[PDB]
């Protein structure tokens, strides 16, 4: 019922100014974040900047400034 968003490349996470998040314990008991507004998540790769539309109600598994590897889970987006 939800799509998983993964990092296409290694890079650093920028949540941005429009981002509104807050603590969230997922259905599997993991400590994460809940998007309480629509915002763009940014992944700064070496060769390109990737940007992802995040919907209100999405789970966010990363924090601003995190360094992530390619294929790391970034978010779970309800459909």
């Amino acid at each position: 019922t939800a799509r998983l968003l993964r990092a296409p490349v290694a890079g650093t996470i920028k949540l941005g100014k429009k981002a509104r998040t807050r603590p969230y314990r997922t259905r599997h008991g993991e400590e994460a974040l809940l998007a309480e507004a629509n915002f763009d998540l940014v992944l700064e790769g070496k060769g390109r900047k990737e940007t992802f539309a995040i919907l209100q109600g999405s789970t966010i598994f990363v924090q601003d400034g995190d360094k992530v590897a390619a294929e790391a889970i970034l978010a779970e987006v309800p459909v």
